This record gives structure tokens, C-alpha cells and sequence, in this order.
């Protein structure tokens, strides 16, 4: 019996086709992904293969102005149009709190939404009961397939689920659910979830009864053969894990941003044993036409986005200096605003040991692409912010040793004076450079805002201590020569869309007035 | 013909009786003022004198939780109960914008509200037409008295009137209105307004046809004889100004906070010439009973204030360190919060030469009377803020030369180490002390946030430059040994209630997290 699993993960609001690097589409002849093109390929496969499941491993929420305006209604609408068969909750599905997930996604999806390791408490437990499930048994042809969900145990640090949801250890929560499915004579079981490739491999190894793991979160690209685009595979597709009981369990993921459709064929015997599996993600490039009906519906929904983009988000009473002459040479107030917005976006619930789990921000000055003039009655619109932050990136959370962060600050000024992009704007950091010193030895003071403290205050950076830092995905990936960040980071989780972080902060503040205040000094 | 003018000014939300220093009443046998006691005395005078006018020279708005909750409805209600005959607009009547004045005061007052020098433009001119007037001619016995109003030309820097109101020069706007009243055979004219004793004397000298000036704003106490309480008179009551045409024009004011009722008797001849005048403010002490009906109505209205005081205003995720061990010895985050709230409260409309007219704050650490613990789910209520700021003061605006501010910072640490109250918490200032230097020479660096700049940044303080600074009225009056502030300031205007400034900022921010960030350092 052959099952074809089609899968997406970390689509992150890429409803429209994008450029090759998943940013705004500008060259139509080379644009990729989008739900209209995904519809064409899914429909084509479903004409040819008898037993198909279209699955999403979470993180449809967050990434573009589509999510900013429609807040999940676009996810329910377009996933329903694609006839997704099941979805696991991702961390970003909690960005607008549990109410922003219940309404509109859980109440409007025409498919089961799953997570076996999220447990609600208090009144929320009654309010949400049955709106997401630990698993669902689906009929596929003449057989049944059980799908069990899971979500990152670190979601409380990576989104806004609130205090009435408990994120349990994935393997601990999954095993009894898979044991239960086996008692109900379900012999084909998929674990679909959102914890990252490392946890997916552990689930494949340790959760007895799981036949395949379909994951996400880590934006992992897996491929068997010559890659079709610029993504470099972390391993073959599927990635085979040998389980504790000796089975070969395929693990799949399909990068992010709707650029690929994962495609895995699994051959099962009559008792649900996996005989073999093969496949590969399919690059959704211009060779696959956008479905005209889905595209026309996208164009209709885009009208409200165009309208929203010109509305006042809030006001500034100061000139927002995002010039290169300032932001690539010294502390600039646009850089301070963006880092303050990044820290505000990452305020999450804590135990009694931290005021917040993260207090620090770095931002390459070359990533700030325009100032904003305050003389248009102080108005700031999304279109103005998109000129400042045009790359479609995210502001991610990383864990870096103090030694790595000191090397990043040395890199920031290693060839100072040429208007290069690596000069860092900061938040929760006070750095002093002495440019008369040799490159690599120019940082003379580096103080950081504490997190494990009830009163935030600055203390010297410690080389062996690991710090959480919010920074662009461009820098987490080693852009601008920050190879030390890519190579030495101890954890990396994708964050919110860059424009959206700043827009939300400006709308919350109503009137902004960021100052240049001595976060960066020169001796 | 004898006219008795009863007058109040700068009542500032003191609806309830207060202590002798106009703070919370705690010893009933020695409490003063309040509208119930004012009613008793006004009613007594109106039984005995035939020609009485009860006037208010503005600034009923702002000062206690009454204004925070009722937003002017309490002013219309209790001024109507007292049967005020006329009121001039004060600067604080614009604290909640022009909408917060129209609704509820202008639409609910049963007396004319006056200002001849405020001119509206755009649609507002039609919306507000006739809701305030330049003047009103009132019948008094068998005669008529014209009352012409005026409001501080500096109101745009001292409240929130918005950009559709123009504040003209008082004398320029008053003269044509008084000329018009004279053409209508009105021969007895009172100028009632809110610009301060200095401007009141100029109006008495220069506006031809004005028989008496009833003022406010500067909280001036005038008295003829031995003063009845702790207020020291600035001059006799009335203060006589010789007009340009040789008339003797009485100028009156009655301190502030409803502690006194001004009482002036003017003898006019049949042609409206002033023959003589005499009087004195009456101390509203415990010897005058509170009117039981007004007091019972006050007690009824107080219920909603008690309810409001326990509601969550917003949350803190940090411990708000208002301890004396911190705030009298070093930068404390409660001090930073209060100074940031003071600067936010003073954001006003500007031309293109300033991002804001004021950027600096000083606050005596001894004025911070409690920390706030963040472990009650981060909740902050008005009752918690009242424990931090219990004195019932205001956060005022002063103009100080840099030399005066340097002397204030030397005073801040002149006897450092004894937990004395004068140690300053700051905003928009970065100071460095070297305590090994002799007292009076301990300030080694003092940088200030610019105002005449499009991007706020810090520069060294200049001894000859005048800076606007927000600070407690306690310090503006020379408290804590800051005699240099009292003696050398170039302008002083009373600001908003201390608790209200902080409450509004916390409610706007929703979640606060003030840090100790290096505003005060030690070498
Ligand atoms: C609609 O979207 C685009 O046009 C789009 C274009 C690219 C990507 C991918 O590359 N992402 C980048 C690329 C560069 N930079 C910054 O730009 C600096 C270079 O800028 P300049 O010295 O001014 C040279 P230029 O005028 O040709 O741009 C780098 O040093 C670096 O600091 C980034 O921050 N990011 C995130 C994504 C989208
Ligand atoms: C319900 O209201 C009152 O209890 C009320 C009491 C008074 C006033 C008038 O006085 N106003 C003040 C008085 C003092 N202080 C500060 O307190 C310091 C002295 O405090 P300690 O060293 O702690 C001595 P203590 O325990 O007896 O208070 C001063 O150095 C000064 O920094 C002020 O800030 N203000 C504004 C008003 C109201
Ligand atoms: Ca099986
Ligand atoms: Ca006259
Ligand atoms: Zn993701
Ligand atoms: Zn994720
Ligand atoms: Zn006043
Ligand atoms: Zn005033």
C-alpha cells in the first residue's frame, strides 16, 4: 500500500509568490512559491496518486503584511482552498496569543489541527477543548492513517501562548498517544510537528510505533541528489533514523517560505510495516503555473493590504535617522528604535528568575535602508517602514557565548571608515571602541543588560557566559562576514518579520522619540 | 454702588478638604478648603451682600484622582452647585485636549466660560463657537458688569490644546473687547484670566477700561495685614496698579488649591469709576463648617474614586526599586520611570525648531517613598503609586541656567553617604560624580539631551544656556536645600499631579521594564 505525503512547513505568510530568496517578488519570470503555484502542483499530484495526504508542520502564521492584516484568516482561507488534510501547531501560531489562534484558525480550518504536548489549564481548558487535538485518524483510500502532532517545548520563549498552556516534553507526550492509536488497530502512524530537525530525529529514534516524522521549525532543507536551487541540504531526503527497535524511520522537512512542496512516497505492507520510502521536495519555480482561480482570489485579498500599507501606524516627533552616513559610522536613532522594538517583541512570560529571558539586540547598520522624515505631521506608515527594512527578513533569537559576541563587535569595526554594512546598532548593550587600536582589538568596554535580575542593569560581558541576542536572520546566517555567529551559535530560532516588529512597536507607543544616548561610544 | 467679588483660582481638583499644605487631609480638626466648606462661606456672603459675583480664574482641572476619574464632570457639577457666575479658561483646562474641555465642562457648565485671546481655526472653529466666549455682560442687581477673559499665551507649552487653537497676546486681544463693551454702555469691567500675576499687573496698567483684574496661574498669595496661615504674601490685597491713564486698578489672586476664598469689595460711582476697593482672601479653615449637603454629595462621588484606586493601571515585569538605599545613593529604576513619565507628560506641539520643548528631568530621591514589587502578576494600581508618591505634589516646568543646574547637582551629593533626600534621580541628563573631590566640586561630567535638534542626542551642559527642566514643585520652591533653584529660576509653571503623571505613563505603556542604565555614574 503506497502513501504519498505532500508537506509544507514554516510557510510564514508567503501567500504570494516570492523571489528566490523568499523576499518580495520583483522578477515574475523567476519568482517562486506562493499558494497559487502550490495549488497547481498539489492538484496535479492528487489527480495521479490514489493515497495522498497534504500536511503542514506549522508556522503558517507570521512573516508578511498578509498576517499583519488578516491575522490568520488568510491561513484558514487558503489552507482550506488547498484542502490541507492536517496541520500541527507551530510556535508562531501563538504570536497573537491563544485567542489569536482560536479565532480565526482553529474555528475556521476545515482540517484537524494537532498537538499532543500542549495542555491547557484553568477555564482555557474548557474553552479550547477539541479545537486542537493530540491526534487524528484519517481515512485514506480503504485504509486509515493516524497523525499525531507536536509543538516545540520552547514555544513559551518563542511566541505568546500565555500562562494557561503547558508545553510538555515532546517524546513524553507523544508515546502514550501512539500507544493508544496502536490499541485502536491503527498501524500506519505519522508524527507531524514543530520542534526542529534535531528533535524530529529523536522522535524517530525513540517514539515506538512512529512510521515517519514530518517536521519543521528549523527550516531544514533535505535533498537526495543535486540540489535544484541555492539551499544547501543538511542531509538526504528522507533522512533515515534507526529506531530503538530497529526500524528505519524516514524524517522529512521542506525548508520554509513555501518555496518547496515536500513529497514522500512510503510503501507499507498490510500490517503497516514500512518497506521503503523515497522522494524529494519539489522546487515551486516558474515552470509550474500559478492556478488562475487561487491567484485571482489572492489579488482580491491583496486590496486590503495595499490600503493598510498607507495608513498611519503612529507618529514620530524626531527625525528617524536611518542614513548610512550615521548608521554605518556611529549610534543612530533609527537603529536604537529597531533594536528597542526587537526587545519589546521578545518580552515573554518568565518564572521568578528573569525579568525577561532576553535583553540584547544587534543589528547591522547596512540593513537600515532609509531615514523617515518627521515633517509629514509625524506620520509613519507601513510603506515608510518597508523602505527602511526592505529585505523581508526576520528578527531571530540566538544564544551566543560572550567570546563570540566580542568577536562580532570587533568585526563591526575591523575596517571602520568605509561605510560598510557590518557596523552594529544595538539594544541592551553599551560598547566602547578605541579605533587607534589594531583591528581585532578595538573593543575596550562591552557592558550588557542583565536578564537574571529583578532590576535590569548593565554589567561587563563575560567571555564564557551564553547570552540570548535578538538579531536579523541575515546575521544569524553569517551575513556581512559574521561567520563567527553562524559557526559558534548554540541555538537559533526564527523570529517575527522585521517590518512587523517595528510596526507593532510604533503602534503600541503611539508617539516615538528615539534618542542617540551613548549605547556606542568611541575613545 | 458696591460690588463684592468672590474669587477662586488654581483650585486644581481640591474638591475635598485638604491638609494645611494642600495635600491629603489626615487631621480633620485642622483640615481646610474643599468645595463643601467653600459653599458654606459663599452662601453666607450671598445672604448679606446685595451685589455678588463668584468668579473662577481657571485651572479647576488637574490635581487629584477626582480629575483622573471624572475628567471635568466633577468641575461642572460642583461649580454648578456653588453657582459660579463666570470662569476664565486656564492652561490646565486643555490637559485632555480641546475635546476633554468641550466635553464635559463647556457643555455642562451653567455659567459663561471665558477667554478673549484663544482663537480657533479649521472645523474646530465651528464646533466650539459660542461654547466659550471672549466676554459676558452679567446683570448684578440693577446694574450690569462686563467680564472679559484671558488665558496664558504659553498654554501650548503647558497643556495639550492641539494645533487648531491659537493663543494670542493677552493685552492685544483684550483691548478691542473692552473697547466694544464700552460702546455698549457697560461701564464696570472685570478682566478675569489665567496668565500669572506679572501679566495681570501689565493688563491692569495697559488695558484701558479695565476696572479690576482677577487672576491666577502663578498661585500668588496677596494679603493686607498679618497673614492667617503659612503662605507669605507677594504684595498687599488688592495689589494696586496705576494704569496708563492714571486710574488705580486693583489686582487680586487667591493662592491655589481652594485654601482661600478671595473677597474684594469695590465701590463704584454711577459712571463706573472706581472710588475705592478693599478686602482679603478668607482662609477656609475648620472654623467654617463643611456644608452637609455638598459634603454628602462629595462622599457619594468619592465611591467611584475608591473603586478606581484598586484597578490595574498596567503591569511591570521588573521590580520597581523605590527604596531609599537605592534612590538616595545611586541611579534607581523607580527614579528613571518617574522621570521618563515626566518627560512623556510634557511632550507638546512644536514648530520645526524643537523635537520637544523640554527633554530634562530632576527628582529628589527622598521624594520616592516606596518600591513596587512585580510579583503580584505585575499589577500596578493607583494605591501602589500613591505609596511611592504620597505628597500630593506636581511635576512642574522651570527654566534654569546651566550654572544653576550644575549647582543643583553639586548640592545633590554635597554630603553624600547619609541617605539624605536631595540626591537626584534624572531623565535626559547623564551625570558623573567623583566623590573623592571636595563638596561643591564633585560633578565631573554633565551631559544633557538637546531640544533644538531633530535627532535627540547628548551634549555637555553649558553654564550660560537656559534649560527647561521638569521637577517636583517641592524642588521648584527650594525644598531639600535647593535654594539655588528657587532663587535663580527664570520661569516656573505648575504642572500635573505627580501620581497622575506616572499613572498615565504606565497605562499608555501597558507593560513597563525600566532599567538602571548609566544616567548617574561615579568615577
Ligand atoms: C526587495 O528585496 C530586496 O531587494 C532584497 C535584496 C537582497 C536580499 C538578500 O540580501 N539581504 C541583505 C543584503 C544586504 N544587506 C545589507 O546591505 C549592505 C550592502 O549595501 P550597500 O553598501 O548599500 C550596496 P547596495 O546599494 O547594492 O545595496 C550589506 O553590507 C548588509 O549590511 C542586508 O542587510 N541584507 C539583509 C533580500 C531582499
Ligand atoms: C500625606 O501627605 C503627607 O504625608 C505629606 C507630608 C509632607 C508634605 C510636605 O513636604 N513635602 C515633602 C517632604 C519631604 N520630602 C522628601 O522626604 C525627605 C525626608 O524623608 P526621610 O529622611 O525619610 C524622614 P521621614 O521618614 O520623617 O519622612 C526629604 O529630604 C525630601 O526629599 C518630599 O519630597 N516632600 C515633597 C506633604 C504631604
Ligand atoms: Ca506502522
Ligand atoms: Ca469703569
Ligand atoms: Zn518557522
Ligand atoms: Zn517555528
Ligand atoms: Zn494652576
Ligand atoms: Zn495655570
Amino acid at each position: 500500500w503506497e502513501l504519498t505525503i505532500l508537506h509544507t512547513n514554516d510557510v510564514h505568510s508567503r501567500l504570494e509568490q516570492t523571489s528566490e530568496d523568499s523576499s518580495k517578488c520583483v522578477d515574475a519570470s523567476r519568482c517562486m512559491g506562493g499558494v497559487a503555484r502550490l495549488f497547481t502542483k498539489v492538484q496535479q499530484i492528487r489527480r495521479a496518486e490514489p493515497n495522498v495526504l497534504l500536511l503542514d508542520a506549522g508556522d503558517q502564521y507570521q512573516g508578511t503584511i498578509w498576517f499583519t492584516v488578516y491575522k490568520g484568516a488568510e491561513v484558514a482561507h487558503f489552507m482550506n482552498a488547498l484542502r490541507y488534510d492536517a496541520m500541527a501547531l507551530g510556535n508562531h501560531e501563538f504570536d497573537n496569543g491563544v485567542e489569536g489562534l482560536i479565532e480565526p484558525l482553529l474555528k475556521e480550518a476545515k482540517f484537524p489541527i494537532l498537538s499532543a504536548n500542549i495542555k491547557a489549564k484553568g477555564p482555557l481548558a474548557s474553552q479550547i477543548s477539541g479545537l486542537y487535538l493530540p491526534y487524528k485518524v484519517l481515512p485514506v483510500g480503504d485504509e486509515v492513517v493516524g497523525i499525531v502532532g507536536y509543538t516545540s517545548k520552547e514555544t513559551p520563549f518563542l511566541s505568546n501562548p500565555g500562562t494557561n498552556l503547558v508545553f510538555e516534553d515532546e517524546i513524553t507526550a507523544l508515546q502514550p498517544e501512539v500507544d493508544k492509536l496502536k490499541t485502536l488497530n491503527v498501524n500506519k502512524i505519522i508524527a507531524l510537528g514543530h520542534s526542529g530537525f534535531e528533535m524530529d530525529k529523536l522522535i524517530a529514534q525513540k517514539v515506538r510505533g512512529v512510521d515517519v516524522v514530518v517536521g519543521g521549525h528549523s527550516n531544514t532543507f533535505l535533498y537526495t541528489g543535486n540540489p535544484p536551487s541555492k539551499e544547501v541540504p543538511a542531509g538526504k531526503y528522507p533522512f533515515i533514523v534507526t529506531s530503538d527497535d530497529g526500524r528505519k524511520v524516514p524524517v522529512v522537512q521542506a525548508y520554509a517560505f513555501g518555496k518547496y512542496l515536500g513529497y514522500l512516497k512510503i510503501e507499507f505492507d498490510e500490517r503497516g510495516n514500512v518497506i521503503s520510502s523515497h522522494g524529494n521536495p519539489i522546487l515551486l519555480d516558474s515552470s509550474i503555473p500559478e492556478d488562475p482561480s487561487i491567484k485571482a482570489d489572492i489579488n482580491k485579498w491583496r486590496i486590503k493590504l495595499d490600503d493598510y500599507s498607507t495608513q498611519e501606524l503612529g507618529k514620530t516627533i524626531v527625525y528617524l535617522d536611518g542614513s548610512s552616513q550615521s548608521c554605518r559610522f556611529r549610534e543612530c536613532n533609527m537603529g536604537n528604535l529597531i533594536c528597542d522594538a526587537m526587545i519589546n517583541n521578545n518580552l515573554r512570560h518568565t518564572d521568578e528568575m528573569f525579568w525577561n529571558h532576553v535583553s540584547m539586540c544587534i543589528l547591522n547598520g547596512g540593513g537600515i535602508r532609509s531615514p523617515i522624515d518627521e515633517r509629514n505631521d509625524g506620520t509613519i506608515t507601513w510603506e515608510n517602514l518597508a523602505a527602511v527594512l526592505p529585505f523581508g527578513g526576520t528578527f531571530d533569537l540566538v544564544q551566543l557565548k560572550g567570546s563570540t559576541l566580542k568577536k562580532a563587535f570587533e568585526h563591526s569595526v575591523h575596517r571602520y571608515g568605509q561605510s560598510t554594512g557590518e557596523f552594529l546598532q544595538v539594544g541592551g548593550i553599551h560598547v566602547v571602541y578605541d579605533l587607534s587600536r589594531k583591528p581585532g582589538d578595538r573593543v575596550v568596554k562591552l557592558d550588557v543588560l542583565c536578564t537574571s535580575c529583578r532590576v535590569p542593569s548593565y554589567d561587563p560581558l563575560k567571555m564564557d557566559e551564553v547570552y540570548k541576542v535578538i538579531l536579523p536572520n541575515f546575521l544569524a546566517n553569517g551575513g556581512d562576514g559574521f561567520q563567527m555567529i553562524k559557526d559558534e551559535l548554540l541555538r537559533h530560532d526564527s523570529g517575527d518579520q522585521d517590518i512587523n516588529v517595528v510596526s507593532t512597536y510604533i503602534s503600541k507607543m503611539k508617539v516615538i522619540y528615539p534618542a542617540v544616548e551613548g549605547r556606542i561610544k568611541f575613545s
